[PDB]
């Protein structure tokens, strides 16, 4: 054994005698149980980053753990290869955006292996190949012969400069955020998933996930949205109704979560393109302005909420059914169009946007809702005017007295029996457009015939591939312009027709990879009938919290849509799930030419703890703020130098031990320091225990008769056993589970352990200890563990906690005073001569 650790000579050996054993190249062997670990699969745009070394490191942690407790493990690996990273390099390399995904793709794998992950790499997958999303395109043909995919006109934002789609978050003020020049609001046929058919077990499903984080489900529920309510119509004042056709000149519909507060509403509000609207502004400029812009806005989802609130009186006046007020309309900006009736009431009283609005407006406050004796103030919003459980009506009438649920069937008998309205459940989920104005995608697999229409590609003819010979130029998606892939004849009749050449939404591949992973290479469906039985769901998925929402929901989407096919017997895809947090680094700037910051990478930096300066030249710079990895600050840390630096073990050390996985990871020099010099005290240790003898066989069994010293450290060792294990499989927090290892080694420290069975405790402390390791630091747990032991680490298993050496010593001692029934002296007075052992007398 060598006397220093160098990670560059023990790292390659291990991972050949792993690849050689072939530990991690899993198959559905009925024999182990098996576990399924999944982390979310990189876009392959270039190298690894920081939080991709975290993600994989945290999943082969968890892959590792369970692989020694006897699991038949999968942990597979694949490339999230198609989107807009390829296209904008091909726009500024001049390369084809395949070429160019193929070599990130070669060189992010030499990278991953370089790590040690025990992934099954005879299960990647490149979702760019045809032998993968030829699948998808299956998929979607089938749904849209049953309709659960349909085309439908949508409305897109168009950059005229760009010659681009863009999505409301590219648009900043009206304009796109490359070009500059307005954005046109464009209507254009485009493709759907149904997925608000399956609304109600989306959201419901979710009470099956006890191991979902809870916000992670609140968001979801959030974002579907359900909401159980009233339809309720209000008559059009005979004074307004010029202008008006059909039901529209007879009544407003609205759609309210409160009929509860109906007696409560002082105005209703429509939306810019509804017909109330429309006829009021007919001849009153301000609307047909206030209209305009409501119709230019391009308002982003997670923003639509803190946009300001902004709405003009129409003049023409509606009806309550249920006490005969009349209320002027509103048009207001926070109505959307395509949301229930693009029309609702409001209640200032109740509702904190319409209580902002009325005041905003100098607009009616109604007090329907009593809390207690909770004084009413109409010029401050108290939390209690929103509370739906502990209220009661007042000013309402007849309704009176009655609480939420009582008032919302009372209001509902009254409605409906007046023809004025009935109980209705809306969902805020929208369906989900998949068309792509993008080369760089799945093509569509749908043939355009002027006699037989959109017609799906049939099943022989998949893939629709395409054409990897291409390099975009930035004037409109290629696939557009070249008729040699969209000229082609109708399936159906045979004529002359044209393919599609939208591309579909990169989340299509990332919604089903997990299946694919069960049967990679299988060329007659999704996932083989035999592996899906096998591998059933994803025992644990581990990613980022940003793919929280469409990611899962697509994801959980998706597996419903295949189980419904036959294609799986799951309703759920992923059984436990683990957030992990961002990888925050300090910034460097140094200021230029127009007093503005030029922004320095960490790696071109050294520190003075006073001052930093370039390494290069010597010459200070600015230390600024600390915030998440980005070419935007420049303050990336590339892991390859990290990895050359140290190799890899100390990266997955400090990576687990920095921060808990959910917590944000502080990149850190001294931290990264000190994950390489425990890795060389853990070496030491090892070489200078063998060194002094060499290995024996390891402690077990009664430990009656071994001294206090040692039997200590038994209890430290088997407490730390079960501590690790306890934060390996339960806790999931790898930072104390390394802590704890550092606590036993320290009391190792402080043992003497030379003795013949000292010497054994000693094997037993750090065979124990470089297998409780070996998930975070495989590599030298793997060396150190040859040196101590013939076995092979993998089949001594997972370390068990021996519960007879957390058992601490007993001696029942007779009380006795005056005849009759230090360290004793002090607990028989807790109930004075002692005999040693066995009796205490107190000298009465
Ligand atoms: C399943 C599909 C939809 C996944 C999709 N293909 C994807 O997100 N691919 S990916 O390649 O972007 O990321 C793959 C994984 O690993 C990385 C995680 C990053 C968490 C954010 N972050 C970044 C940083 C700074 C890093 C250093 C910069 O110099 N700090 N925190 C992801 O969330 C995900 O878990
Ligand atoms: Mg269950
Ligand atoms: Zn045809």
């Amino acid at each position: 054994m060598q006397e220093h650790y160098q990670p560059a000579a023990i790292e390659p050996a291990a991972q050949k005698k792993w690849d050689d054993a072939r530990i991690s190249n899993v198959s559905e062997d009925a024999s182990k149980p098996k576990y399924y670990c999944l982390s979310m699969f990189p876009y392959p745009s270039g190298k690894l980053h920081m939080g991709h070394v975290r993600n994989y490191t945290i999943g082969d942690v968890l892959s590792r753990f369970k692989l020694l407790n006897g699991f038949n493990v999968m942990q597979p690996m694949g490339w999230d290869a198609f989107g807009m990273p390829a296209e904008n390099a091909a726009m500024k390399n001049n390369v084809a955006p395949a070429a160019w995904t193929y070599d990130n793709i070669e060189y992010m794998k030499t990278q991953l292996k370089s790590l040690g992950f025990a992934v099954d790499w005879e299960r990647e997958v490149a979702t760019c190949k045809p032998e993968y999303y030829r699948w998808e395109q299956w998929l979607f043909t089938k749904l849209f012969e049953k309709g659960i995919v349909y085309r439908k006109n949508g409305t897109v934002n168009w950059d005229p400069v760009d010659q681009t789609v863009l999505a409301n978050e590219q648009v900043i003020d009206g304009r796109g955020w490359r070009s500059g020049a307005l954005i046109e609001k464009r209507e254009i046929p485009m493709y759907y998933f149904k997925i608000t058919d399956y609304a109600e077990e989306l959201l419901n499903d979710l009470d099956k996930l006890e191991h979902w984080p809870e916000q992670v489900k609140t968001m979801q529920r959030n974002w579907i949205g359900k909401s159980r309510g009233m339809t309720v119509r209000f008559a059009v004042s005979d004074d307004s109704k010029q202008g008006l056709e059909g039901d529209y000149a007879k009544f407003l519909q609205v759609y309210t979560t409160r009929p509860d507060t109906l007696m409560g509403a002082t105005y209703v509000a429509v939306a810019a393109e509804h017909p109330l609207a429309t006829a009021a502004a007919a001849d009153k400029p301000e609307l047909q302005a206030f209209i305009a812009e409501c119709k230019a806005g391009s308002v982003a989802e997670a923003d639509m909420a803190t946009m300001e609130k902004k709405g003009v009186p129409t003049g023409r006046y509606v009806v309550n059914p249920l006490n005969g007020d009349k209320l002027e309309v509103w048009i207001a900006n926070y109505v959307l169009w395509g949301y229930g009736d693009g029309a609702v009431m409001a209640v200032p009283a109740h509702d904190e946007r319409d209580f902002e609005f009325a005041a905003k407006y100098n607009l009616p406050k109604k007090q329907v809702i009593a809390v207690g004796d909770n004084a009413f103030d109409a010029n401050r919003w108290q939390e209690w005017y929103g509370d739906k459980e502990n209220g009661v009506l007042v000013n309402s009438g007849d309704l009176d007295g009655l609480d939420f649920q009582t008032a919302f069937d009372a209001v509902a008998a009254k409605l409906q029996s007046q023809g004025a309205g009935e109980p209705k459940t809306q969902y805020r989920l929208r369906d989900w457009g998949i068309s792509r104005q993008r080369y760089w995608g799945c093509p569509i697999p749908i043939v355009h015939c002027e006699k037989c229409g959109n017609v799906p590609v049939p099943a022989d003819q998949l893939p629709v591939v395409l054409p990897e010979n291409v390099v975009p130029d930035g004037m409109g998606s290629p696939l557009a312009k070249m008729p040699e892939f969209y000229e082609t004849s109708c399936p159906c009749c045979g004529g002359a027709a044209k393919r599609e050449t939208d591309t579909m939404d990169t989340f299509i591949e990332s919604s089903w990879y997990f299946f694919r992973y069960m049967s990679p290479k299988f060329s007659d469906g999704m996932v083989s009938a035999e592996s899906a039985k096998y591998w059933g769901a994803v025992d644990q998925y581990i990613g980022g919290i940003e793919h929280a929402i469409l990611h899962l929901l697509y994801a959980r989407f998706f597996t419903k849509l295949m189980r419904d096919e036959g294609l799986v017997n799951v309703d759920e895809p992923f059984e436990r799930l683990l957030t992990q947090g961002m990888v925050v680094c300090e910034t460097y700037y140094r200021e230029n030419d127009k007093g503005g910051k030029d922004w320095i990478n960490p790696a071109d930096v050294e520190l003075t703890p006073v001052s930093a300066v370039l390494k290069a030249d010597g010459l200070p710079v600015v230390i600024s703020g600390t915030e998440k990895m980005s070419k935007s600050k420049n303050n990336g840390v590339d892991p390859q130098e990290l990895i050359n630096a140290y190799g890899a073990d100390t990266a997955r050390l400090f990576m687990m031990f920095a921060a808990p996985p959910e917590q944000s990871l502080e990149w850190s020099d001294s931290g990264v320091e000190g994950a390489h010099r425990f890795l060389r005290r853990l070496w030491r240790t090892v070489y200078e225990y063998l060194k002094q003898g060499g290995a024996v066989k390891a402690f077990a069994g009664n430990q009656d008769g071994l001294s206090k010293e040692l039997k200590d450290l038994r209890h430290k060792l088997h407490s730390t056993t079960a501590k690790v294990s306890d934060d390996y499989g339960r806790r999931q927090q790898f930072n104390t589970a390394i802590a704890a290892v550092m606590e036993l080694l320290n009391q190792y420290d402080k043992t003497d352990t030379g003795s013949e069975q000292g010497r054994a405790v000693a094997q037993e402390v750090l065979e124990a200890a470089v297998r409780l390791l070996w998930p975070i630091v495989p590599h030298i747990c793997e060396t150190l563990w040859s040196e101590l032991n013939g076995a092979k680490l993998w089949e001594a298993g997972w370390p068990t906690v021996d519960e007879a050496a957390l058992v601490k010593s007993e001696i029942e001692v007779m009380v006795q005073v005056n005849g009759k029934l230090a360290d004793l002296e002090a607990a028989a007075l807790a109930n004075i001569i002692v005999v040693p052992g066995r009796l205490v007398n107190i000298v009465v």
